């Protein structure tokens, strides 16, 4: 859909108005859908249920030493949005995997849903204050 910020902006704002009135939708929507919308980031186990083989890549990359991978990586990986894919940088080392699964998991999360994700949320905000 060409206008699909415009349709996520205009469900938030349903959203809000469902809230406002204080009733009850049949929404569904992830852990990280919730997170989003509060503005708080994602955990490393939410990739268990977007993307079960990235998680398991990340459980490969816990409580193993990078040896075990056999070549090296840094903080860039490849996304889909929209359909088109794009290798995106994230900024690897033995402090920065902390944050190398930290930000891969953001971009693998968010990249392909970040611009249906900040249109919900201005839909949202516009009749809820984020505060």
């Amino acid at each position: 859909n060409p206008n699909h910020l415009s349709y996520f902006k205009f469900v938030g704002r349903i959203v809000a108005k469902a809230v406002y009135d204080n009733r009850l939708l049949e929404c569904y929507f992830t852990r990280s859908f919730y997170k989003h919308i509060l503005g708080k980031s994602v955990r490393y186990t939410d990739m268990e249920s977007e993307d079960y083989h990235f998680y398991q890549g990340l459980v490969y990359l816990l409580e193993n030493d990078v040896s075990t991978l056999g070549y090296d990586l840094t903080f860039s990986t490849e996304v889909q949005e929209f359909g088109v894919c794009e290798v995106r940088d994230l900024k690897v080392t033995e402090e920065n995997k902390k944050e190398y699964v930290h930000l891969v998991c953001q971009m693998r999360m968010t990249g392909a849903i970040r611009k249906q994700l900040a249109a919900f949320l201005e839909g949202f905000y516009e009749i809820i204050p984020k505060r």
